[PDB]
């Protein structure tokens, strides 16, 4: 059999105003996982309700931060939660896997940096000042990613390349660089894109908050926020929202060495899933197919499948929340790495629908790793609310054939809706959807580069593998605050056709769209199917189409 709840573990350290030395005991963890971009520590740093003095949070590599009220202002830092690039001077771009969520900031200065780039976000916080997104020297980023928020100053992107922001409020935006999407946010600034580059859309068609924990006294909760239609502001600014509240004792607890045997016993069972932060090795899929199943990770709580096994899959039932893991492709290849639903999905799950959030794919980068299609979405209604598919361009076990991905993200399911889509380095095509009414609200990709030739990409009579295809017999699709970037730096004379490939319908609409070439490392001969200016110079210019078709 099984057994609920249990010990969080050595890597959830739970605070409260006292612990002894703060400071030291975060100050720690930051030295340990500043530059540590491909080791196995994580951790998850949970401060239970409270006012916090003297206090400079400084977040690393596989660090998560949060609040343990109902609410954000339950745990109040004077002080900061911070990321900056000191560890690779000034540059942000490899500030990755992190995260802050449920706290309220009264930053030391007046302003808090979160100089993030992708897979790091800021949800569900309340900053009692300006927020900085860019690095002290303001130096290159690549984010971002802000939810549920509620920033009483300016946010300064600065550098920033991209950034969206969803059901938010903010009391200020300092600028945009190349593609700034904003949907259900208060204090955006209007639609103006190409200048400054603004896309804005007044509501987010459907939300649901991710799911954390939190303090019931001295109990253990998850809170699991209810769908918003038309989302706009955040869920919790004029008090408590609308969820349910589950114990810990109705969730099974993952610590570093249990099986997906037994993780599947206890879902077979009806527990729901609570991943302590560590990296989780699997022979077999996670398989879960209850309705209303909630599996959540701590600390980038990490599922590595071994055997080229799937690591993950959600059968065809309602209300699935997948938050909070990182999926790290094994050496074997893997066919797939997430599937949400079966191979022919045909129900529906409008009222009640399956997310993904804050789910993280790597294939590569800590060694070699492979697999074929990184996400597979059947499902209809599924929401894919933040991720960041990424087939690795640094570090350990990388190269164009040494892990090689073909495929990101794959989208078979009707009226699915990705907010904050950010998919790069995939050998084929990053993005393919084939369901129909399909909604993407920002997204953000880079392409391969690795590619050895001109030749090694060929799509037929195509130069290059669009970031995002739309499959030619699909009727309804709408995308918003779209980009997609080359860096051919094993070969700076290939090219690239287009960023985007669609077929030609009334029902098939793009807004804001632009690619740009990164150095004049490759160019763009247009922006999607044959229409748009291609790329030139190596002077960062973005390309861009405003309406289509
Ligand atoms: O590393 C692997 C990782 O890589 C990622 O891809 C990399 C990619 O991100 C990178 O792109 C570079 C790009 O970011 C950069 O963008 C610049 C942008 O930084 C610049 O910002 C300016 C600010 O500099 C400026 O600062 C002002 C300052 O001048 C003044 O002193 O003070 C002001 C305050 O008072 C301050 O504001 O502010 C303005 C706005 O006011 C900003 O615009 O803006 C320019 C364009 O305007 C923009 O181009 O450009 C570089 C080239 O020029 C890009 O190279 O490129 C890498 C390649 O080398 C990529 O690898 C991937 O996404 C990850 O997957 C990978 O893992
Ligand atoms: O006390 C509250 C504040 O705490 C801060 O956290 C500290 C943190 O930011 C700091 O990180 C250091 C990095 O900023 C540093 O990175 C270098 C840049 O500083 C530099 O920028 C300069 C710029 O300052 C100057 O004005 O102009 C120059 C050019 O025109 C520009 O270069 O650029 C460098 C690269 O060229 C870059 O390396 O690197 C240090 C070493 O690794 C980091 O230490 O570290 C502190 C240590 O404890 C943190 O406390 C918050 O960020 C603030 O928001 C808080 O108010």
């Amino acid at each position: 059999e099984v057994v609920g709840g249990g010990d969080l573990g050595p890597n959830v350290l739970v605070f409260d105003p006292s612990t002894p030395d703060i400071q030291g005991k975060v100050d720690e963890v930051f030295r340990k996982q500043e530059s540590n971009q491909f080791g196995t520590d994580r951790y998850a740093l949970m401060f239970k309700p409270g006012t916090y003095n003297d206090i400079n949070a400084q977040i690393g590599f596989y660090t998560s931060i949060a609040g343990l009220g109902l609410n954000p202002d339950d745990t109040t830092f004077n002080g900061d939660v911070t990321v900056d690039a000191g560890w690779f001077d000034g540059n942000a771009t490899q500030n990755f896997w992190r995260s802050a969520e449920n706290l309220a900031l009264n930053p030391v200065n007046g302003t808090n940096r979160w100089a993030v780039s992708q897979a790091a976000p800021f949800r569900r916080m309340h900053v009692k000042g300006g927020l900085n997104l860019a690095p002290d020297g303001y130096g290159w980023a690549s984010g971002g990613y802000i939810a549920d928020s509620k920033i009483d100053g300016e946010v300064g992107p600065y550098s920033q390349q991209q950034w969206y922001t969803r059901d938010s409020s903010v009391g200020g935006w300092g600028n945009g660089v190349w593609n700034m999407t904003f949907s259900g946010v208060e204090g955006a600034p209007a639609q103006s894109f190409p200048e400054p580059p603004y896309t804005t859309l007044e509501t987010t068609p459907v939300s649901r908050e991710k799911p954390f924990l939190y303090l019931d006294g001295d109990d253990y909760k998850v809170f699991v926020p209810a769908k918003r239609t038309n989302a706009r502001g955040t869920s919790w600014g004029n008090g408590t929202p609308e969820g349910e509240s589950l114990p810990l004792d109705q969730f099974y607890v993952v610590k570093p060495g249990a099986t997906a045997e037994t993780i599947n016993a206890a879902v077979d069972q009806g527990l729901h899933l609570l991943f302590t932060p560590g990296v989780y090795h699997v022979d077999q899929p996670i398989e879960i197919d209850r309705a209303n199943t909630v599996a959540l990770g701590l600390g980038l709580a990490t599922i590595i499948p071994d055997n080229g096994v799937t690591a993950l899959k959600v059968g065809d039932v309602d209300g699935v929340k997948v938050a909070g893991l990182l999926v790290d492709a094994g050496p074997v290849n893997s066919e797939t790495l997430v599937e949400v639903g079966s191979d022919g999905a045909s129900g529906d799950h409008a009222a009640n629908p399956t997310s993904l959030q804050d789910v993280f794919v790597r294939i590569g980068g800590a060694g070699p790793g492979k697999a074929t299609t990184s996400i597979v979405v059947n499902s209809n209604d599924t929401i894919i609310d933040h991720t960041w598919v990424w087939r690795a361009d640094h570090g350990e076990g990388v190269g164009w054939e040494t892990n090689r991905a073909d495929y990101g993200v794959h989208v078979k399911g009707d009226n699915v809706l990705a907010t904050g889509l950010f998919v790069e380095h995939f050998n084929k095509y990053d993005v393919q959807w084939s369901g129909e009414n399909g909604k993407t609200i920002f997204y953000q990709n880079a392409k391969a580069y690795d590619a050895p030739d001109q030749a090694a990409i060929q799509n037929g009579d195509i130069k290059g593998y669009a970031a995002y295809k739309v499959d030619d017999s699909v009727t309804t699709h709408e995308g918003w605050g779209m980009g997609s970037y080359c860096y051919f730096n094993v070969n700076p004379d290939i090219r690239q056709q287009h960023g985007f490939q669609a077929p030609v319908k009334p029902g098939v609409k793009f807004h804001d769209l632009l690619v740009v070439s990164l150095g004049g490392k490759g160019q763009y001969e247009h922006v999607i199917n044959d229409i748009g200016d291609p790329t030139s110079g190596d002077t960062t210019i973005p390309s861009q189409v405003v309406s289509f078709p």
